[PDB]
C-alpha cells in the first residue's frame, strides 16, 4: 500500500514546500560529525505550517548535527527599517530523551540583498528552549525587556558574522511575537545598521547535538509585513 500527499524524508537536503510561502527542510547539514539520522514529516501546509523533526543523534558531542526548520519565501529582500511587521506565532512541544538540543528562531541580514540566505552580516536567534549544556555563542549581555517579555541576550562572532541571541529564561512552548521588536531594540540599544540591512531568511526549528528527540510544531506562522 502506499499515501499521495508525502511530505516525509530522512534524506540531508530534502525540503517540502507548499500552503503561505513555507518550506520544511531537513537541513542534516552536519550529519557528518555524528552517527544516527534525522527526519522529517509535514503534517499540513496553509495558512500555518505543522510539522515534525524526529531525531536520534550520537558522536561528535560539541557539534550540531543539523538545523530542520520551517522557513517562508522571501521572493524580494527588504531593508530591515522600512519592514512594518514580522508577525510569528510558534506552538510546539519536545519528547525524547538525553536531548541536547535547542529550538530558535534564526534569521539572517546583510547589506547584499544578493547575498546567501544561510549566512549574512548578522545573525538573530530568538531562543524558546535549551536541552542540556547547550547554548548560544558569544557571551551574555544581560536582561533584556522586548514586548513586555525577559530575555537574556548574547553577543558573538562566527568570523566576520556578528550574532545576536535572544534566549527565553524558561521553555516556552507557547508563543507569539513580532521579530520587528527585536530588530528595533538592537537598532535602538546596540547600533545595528537597520536602515542598511535586508533580511534574508525566516527560519524556525531546532539544533540537535545528540540524544534521540522528536520537535512537533503543533502550528507555526510567519509574515513580513509592508
Amino acid at each position: 500500500e502506499a499515501e499521495a500527499e508525502f511530505q516525509t524524508s530522512c534524506e540531508q537536503y530534502a525540503v517540502f514546500s507548499g500552503g503561505n510561502g513555507y518550506s520544511v527542510s531537513n537541513n542534516l547539514w552536519g550529519q557528518s560529525a555524528g552517527s544516527g539520522f534525522g527526519c522529517i514529516t509535514v503534517n499540513s501546509l496553509n495558512s500555518a505550517a505543522s510539522w515534525h523533526a524526529d531525531w536520534q543523534w550520537s558522536g561528535g558531542q560539541n557539534n550540531v548535527k543539523s538545523y530542520p526548520n520551517v522557513q517562508i519565501a522571501i521572493p524580494q529582500k527588504r531593508i530591515v527599517n522600512s519592514i512594518g511587521s514580522m508577525p510569528t506565532t510558534a506552538s510546539w512541544s519536545y519528547t525524547g530523551s538525553n536531548l541536547r538540543a535547542d529550538v530558535a528562531y534564526d534569521l539572517f541580514t546583510a547589506s547584499n540583498p544578493n547575498h546567501v540566505t544561510y549566512s549574512g552580516d548578522y545573525e538573530l536567534m530568538i531562543w524558546l528552549a535549551r536541552y542540556g549544556d547547550i547554548g548560544p555563542i558569544g557571551s551574555a549581555q544581560g536582561t533584556v525587556t522586548i514586548n513586555g517579555q525577559s530575555w537574556t541576550l548574547y553577543y558573538g562572532f562566527n568570523g566576520a558574522m556578528q550574532v545576536y541571541s535572544f534566549v527565553a529564561p524558561s521553555t516556552v512552548t507557547n508563543w507569539s511575537g513580532d521579530v520587528k521588536n527585536f530588530f528595533n531594540y538592537l537598532r535602538d540599544n546596540k547600533g545595528y545598521p537597520a536602515s542598511s540591512q535586508y533580511v534574508l531568511s525566516y527560519q524556525f526549528g531546532t539544533e540537535p547535538f545528540t540524544g534521540s528527540g522528536t520537535l512537533n510544531v503543533n502550528s507555526w506562522t510567519a509574515s513580513i509585513n509592508v
